[PDB]
């Protein structure tokens, strides 16, 4: 057996900008001054559901990209 271990998880942020518009970046990567992280970190359809909400309290409108394939 090899001991690399097979573990490709790519992780990304949430960064919300002095505009408060919503973009993802790299976690592998530092972020440019005048961002911000926020929402949550985790995988590229985590930070795809989480745009489309932006946050959600009443329903989960990314509901709409189950239209599309899996809000991912």
């Amino acid at each position: 057996m090899t001991s690399v271990f097979d573990r490709d998880d790519i992780q990304f942020q949430v960064v919300v900008n002095h505009e408060e518009q919503y973009s993802i970046w790299p976690e592998y990567k530092e972020i440019p001054q005048g961002w911000r992280a926020a929402g949550k970190s985790g995988l590229k359809k985590d930070c795809l559901a989480y745009i489309e909400e932006v946050w959600t309290d009443m329903r989960p409108l990314s509901l709409r990209q189950h239209m599309d394939k899996a809000a991912g």
